[PDB]
This record gives structure tokens, C-alpha cells and sequence, in this order.
């Protein structure tokens, strides 16, 4: 005996970690039957590639009537890109001001209507986007773009000397939440405060209902207590535009300012760490384009929109009806929901040809991961910047990498995505060592 073995017979398969998985991917079954389908449940997205289903309602239903599932009720589902980029567009005859996700438009509104500016339409809305454009600009993010860039860089240098990593943890969640706060004007000793107060906030399962207001409270009053010191110091971080400036006459109120701010904790994290881990899901599924984008074949702001394409984590956004409209000969009533499907979208054959190749090199490449007009994403840019900073780093410091173990998805009708990547880096091992000589 020189090298030993284990011995099994038909079983005994040990649990590695947590989990206790067997497989890198699973192939998912693909259905036919568009009555047989709940989009309102998060598990039809983690059954189901709905690749054909996606095509059957973008070629024979394109504005489908969703039916009425457990308490009311059925909601329009438009599929097609033309369509989608056309009702984000109208802001007037569709409103987001009763909800723009399927689980506040189904209930009925958004308690932070009028408010918060994703559930804002008119002046207020208008008013709202011009006081922050300045702040959202390349040029005044530029400090915040190369700060997300060292982070990066140095959260993937670090896995890549480590090997063994769940991405997701280990990277994913280490920038986009860090670098909004940055952002808003919070001090680095109050990001933990932070980040444990809105984990809570957030959680589900299992007196935990309200543990999760109060959670959501401490955030708003400490933003309000931020917010006073406006008069204070005006400090050119959106809490200081936000308290200084007035729309259109009349200055912001404490809870506008403040809901905002946490609107932007919300926004600013989730969105962009799916984004991240599928990106790296991705390449080791598309060897040839991680290759092509190694290998300096593609440049990173094509490569980004690529991904950005691709992830598409928002899967769907949705409007209510003011007034009635007519699409498709079709009567879209008053009190109708409507769910815009950009995941859809994104695979639209009529505007992305070749649909479902990753392409890096992609062109044209006009997806709308983000939104489209008065509602398109604010913090777009940073988005970008962020997985702009991840390809970077990653091209830069790894040769290469591969799935470890079996990825966690999210469970949600609104977002897709893993919430866990176990991932094995082999490192460009010279490549730190230029890093090393100069940092440290
Ligand atoms: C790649 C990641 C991201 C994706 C896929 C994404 C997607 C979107 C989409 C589709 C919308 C339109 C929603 C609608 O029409 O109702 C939107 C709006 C918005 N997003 Fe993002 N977003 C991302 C990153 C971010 C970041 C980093 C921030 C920074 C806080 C952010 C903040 C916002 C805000 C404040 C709005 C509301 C815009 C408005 O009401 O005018 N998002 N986002």
C-alpha cells in the first residue's frame, strides 16, 4: 500500500461543508405551457429555464394577462423589448406612484409613495433627479469610482492569494454597500452600525415583524441626525445636497431626504453584488470570452455591458395605469398592473441578435438591465463602475478560476442570481508580486 483510497460501496458520501451539494449546475426543465407558470412565486425561476416561455409570450402574447393568484389579482406581463422600453417611458398615462414590484403593485402601494424617489412620478420625481445630478456625474464620482477600483482590486488579490473562496461573501458583498455610504457621508466608524441594522431590517423568518421596523426606524433617525448637521456643514455628500437644497420652492422634508438616503442603502447593494457573481459564474461557463477578456481581446467598458446584459438581476419592474391605454388592440384598464419583463427583454431576438451567446464584444449592445427614461437608474455609472473594477481586477490577477461547490440561488420574484458562489482561483502568481512590491 503507497497511496490510499476510501472506501464506499453504493453510498457514504460525506457532508464537505454547509451544504450538502453534488453538482456545479443542474439542467433545469424547459416549459411549454404559459398557464402552467406563477410569476409570482420566486421558485418558477429556480425550476425553470424559461428561455421558450420567454418567446412564447414574445411572439403570440405579448401583453398577457396574468391570472389572479391566491388574494388578488392578475397583473399584464410585457415581454418584448420595444414594448418595455415604450411603457417605462410613459410616466404620465403609467405611474410607479402605487409600487414598481410585483409584491407592493399586488398589495396594492408602497408606503414610501410621494416620497421615495423610485415611487415618485410629476414634479416631485423632476425635482428630486435635478438636485442629484450633479452628484451622480462621472466627474464628482470619479474619487468614489477609484476608491471602488482599490477595493476591488485588492478584496480579488486577496482571494486570489487565498484560493479557496465563496465569492459572494468574500468579495461580492464587500463593495457596493460600502462604497454608497461613501457616498451618502456616513463615517467609517458608523458602517458597521450600519450594515447589522439593515440585515434585520431585511430578514424574514421567523414580535419579529416589528423588530424589523424598529430596525428600519434607528436607520431613518440616524440619517436624520445626519441630515441636521446640514446647517451644520454642508459636506457635497447626497445627505448635505439633499438638506440644503429646495424643490421647487419649498425645501425637503426631514423624511423625503431620509427615505431617500435609505433608499439608496437599498438600491446601491444587491443589485450590483448579483451582477459581480454572475459575471464569474458566467466565465466559467464561457471559457473563451474570460480568454478574451484576459487576454486584453475585448475592452472592459464592452465587456461590462456584456455582463451587465446578461445578469439582467432586476428581472422585472412594474407600473400602475392612471388612464386608459390601447397596446397591441388590447384595452390596458385603470388600477391594472403592469409588469415590465427586462430579463425578457434582454433576450429579445427582434434587437440582440444571437440572444443567449455571451458575447463580450457585443455591438449594439442597448440593453435595459437598467431602467429606461424619467426612472432610469440613478447610480447606473456605479453599477458599471463596480463590475468595471471586478473584470479589471479579475483579468489583471487571475488566470483563472472554477465553481467549488453548489451555488445558492436567491429566492425572489423580482431578483435573480446566487446568493453563495464557492469558487477556486488560480492566481496570476507575478502579477501580485507587482503588486505586492509596490503595496505593502
Ligand atoms: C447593476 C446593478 C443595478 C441594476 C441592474 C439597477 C437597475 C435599476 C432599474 C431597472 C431601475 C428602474 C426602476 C424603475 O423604472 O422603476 C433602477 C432605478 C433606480 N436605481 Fe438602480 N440598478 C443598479 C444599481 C444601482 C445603484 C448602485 C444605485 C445607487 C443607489 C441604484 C439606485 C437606484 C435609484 C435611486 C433608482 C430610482 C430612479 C428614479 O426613480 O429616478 N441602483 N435601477
Amino acid at each position: 500500500g503507497s497511496s490510499h483510497h476510501h472506501h464506499h460501496h453504493s453510498s457514504g458520501l460525506v457532508p464537505r461543508g454547509s451544504h450538502s451539494g453534488h453538482m456545479t449546475a443542474h439542467t433545469l426543465p424547459i416549459p411549454d405551457d404559459i398557464s402552467t407558470i406563477n410569476l409570482t412565486d420566486p421558485r418558477t425561476y429556480e425550476v425553470n429555464d424559461l428561455s421558450e416561455y420567454w418567446r412564447q409570450l414574445r411572439t403570440t402574447r405579448p401583453l398577457y394577462w396574468h391570472p389572479p393568484v391566491g388574494d388578488a389579482p392578475g397583473f399584464w406581463v410585457v415581454s418584448r423589448y420595444a414594448d418595455v422600453m415604450a411603457l417605462y417611458k410613459d410616466n404620465k398615462k403609467l405611474t410607479s406612484e402605487k409600487g414598481n414590484v410585483l409584491v407592493t403593485l399586488l398589495a396594492g402601494g408602497d408606503s414610501a409613495a410621494g416620497k421615495m424617489l423610485a415611487v415618485t412620478d410629476g414634479a416631485m420625481h423632476r425635482g428630486l433627479r435635478n438636485v442629484l445630478l450633479k452628484s451622480f456625474s462621472p466627474q464628482a464620482l470619479k474619487p468614489i469610482v477609484d476608491q471602488i477600483r482599490v477595493n476591488t482590486t485588492r478584496l480579488v488579490v486577496d482571494a486570489a492569494r487565498r484560493g479557496e473562496c465563496d465569492f459572494a461573501a468574500d468579495v461580492a458583498e464587500q463593495i457596493p454597500l460600502n462604497t454608497i455610504s461613501d457616498l451618502l457621508g456616513v463615517p467609517a466608524a458608523d458602517r458597521e452600525f450600519l450594515l447589522k441594522l439593515n440585515k434585520s431590517a431585511l430578514s424574514s423568518e421567523d414580535q419579529s415583524a416589528t423588530d424589523a421596523w424598529l430596525a428600519r426606524n434607528e436607520i431613518l433617525l440616524y440619517f436624520s441626525e445626519l441630515v441636521a448637521e446640514r446647517r451644520a456643514k454642508p459636506t457635497e455628500d447626497v445627505i448635505s445636497v439633499l438638506a440644503n437644497s429646495m424643490v421647487d420652492g419649498k425645501p425637503l422634508t426631514e423624511e423625503v431626504i431620509v427615505l431617500n438616503c435609505y433608499s439608496l442603502i437599498l438600491g446601491g447593494d444587491e443589485t450590483s453584488r448579483l451582477s459581480m457573481i454572475d459575471s464569474v459564474q458566467t466565465f466559467t461557463q464561457y471559457p473563451d470570452q474570460w480568454e478574451l477578456l484576459r487576454d486584453g481581446k475585448v475592452t472592459l467598458e464592452s465587456a461590462t455591458e456584456e455582463v451587465l446584459r446578461w445578469a439582467t438581476p432586476a428581472m422585472h419592474f412594474g407600473r400602475r395605469a392612471v388612464t386608459d391605454m390601447e397596446l397591441h388592440g388590447q384595452v390596458i384598464a385603470a388600477g391594472d398592473v403592469v409588469t415590465l419583463w427586462n430579463n425578457s427583454a434582454n433576450r429579445d431576438e427582434e434587437v440582440f441578435a444571437d440572444p443567449y451567446a455571451f458575447d463580450l464584444n457585443r455591438s449594439p449592445n442597448k440593453h435595459i438591465t437598467f431602467g429606461y427614461g424619467p426612472h432610469f437608474c440613478l447610480g447606473a455609472y456605479l453599477g458599471r463602475a463596480e463590475v468595471h473594477a471586478l473584470l479589471d481586477a479579475l483579468r489583471t490577477y487571475t488566470t483563472g478560476f472554477e465553481i467549488t461547490g453548489e451555488p445558492q440561488r436567491i429566492h425572489s420574484n423580482f431578483l435573480t442570481g446566487l446568493s453563495r458562489l464557492p469558487v477556486r482561483i488560480q492566481p496570476n502568481e507575478a502579477a501580485i508580486a507587482a503588486y505586492d512590491s509596490d503595496n505593502g
